[PDB]
């Protein structure tokens, strides 16, 4: 599964009849329709830095994953009132700077989107037991607008070096991702779905009001990241972005 035109956005409702749901993600956000909502709190995170276990690329894109055992790291506030435990971040990205963002606000379409995704721990015990549940998953939606370099970036972009090509994975450790929102954590918040195989209606999204920079040049290492395994032709993984999807009802709530 992937985004070519055969492992792709359009074929998997094929194995996944969920793709064409209620709840399918990412979304339009339309500022003029959105409803502010006052029994909303402040997102609140905290996260410990010695949870970041590694990064991995998975072929169509890359992870840095997280040790979640217990709640070290935490996403609370906002919509919800479980503690939601930090399993996760990962990018999307287009292949050029003129797209990429999975989400988009007013059919502005930016050059990534980082997620940062969790598990709610109050009422589950695994991210295997949350993944399919409707409550399950909580991620943050953060827009990267292609701009200024982002030094907060550093980190994860010298570790691209060692995991190359698919499959390779290397410890990555010491890293709070909250560095990685921006200052306001203003928000929009919609109830979705993962946006890639399984598409698993089970995510509540957290989509910042503000964006991040990126710059072309930082754009240009996530895609030059290699999908093939070690020893095959190089193909650059290019994107791996979902395009949007109906909202069919729903209502994006704003907390400002
Ligand atoms: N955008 S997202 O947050 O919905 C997302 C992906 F796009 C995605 F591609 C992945 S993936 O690389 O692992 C491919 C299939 O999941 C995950 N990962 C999570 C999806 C949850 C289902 C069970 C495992 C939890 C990892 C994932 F969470
Ligand atoms: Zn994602």
């Amino acid at each position: 599964w992937g985004y070519d035109d055969k492992n792709g956005p359009e074929q998997w409702s094929k194995l996944y009849p969920i793709a064409n749901g209620n709840n399918q993600s990412p979304v339009d956000i339309k500022t003029s329709e959105t409803k502010h909502d006052t029994s909303l709190k402040p997102i609140s995170v905290s996260y410990n830095p010695a949870t970041a276990k590694e990064i991995i690329n998975v072929g169509h894109s890359f992870h840095v994953n997280f040790e979640d055992n217990d709640n070290r790291s935490v996403l609370k506030g906002g919509p919800f009132s479980d503690s939601y435990r930090l399993f996760q971040f990962h990018f999307h990205w287009g292949s050029t700077n003129e797209h990429g963002s999975e989400h988009t606000v007013d059919g502005v379409k930016y050059s990534a989107e980082l997620h940062v995704a969790h598990w709610n721990s109050a009422k589950y015990s695994s991210l295997a037991e949350a993944a399919s549940k409707a409550d399950g998953l909580a991620v943050i939606g953060v827009l990267m607008k292609v701009g200024e370099a982002n030094p907060k970036l550093q980190k994860v972009l010298d570790a691209l070096q060692a995991i190359k090509t698919k499959g390779k994975r290397a410890p990555f450790t010491n890293f709070d991702p909250s560095t990685l929102l921006p200052s306001s954590l203003d928000f929009w918040t919609y109830p979705g779905s993962l946006t890639h195989p399984p598409l698993y209606e089970s995510v509540t999204w957290i989509i910042c009001k503000e964006s991040i920079s990126v710059s072309s040049e930082q754009l240009a290492q996530f895609r030059s990241l290699l999908s093939n395994v070690e020893g095959d032709n190089a193909v650059p993984m290019q994107h791996n972005n979902r395009p949007t999807q109906p909202l069919k009802g729903r209502t994006v709530r704003a907390s400002f």
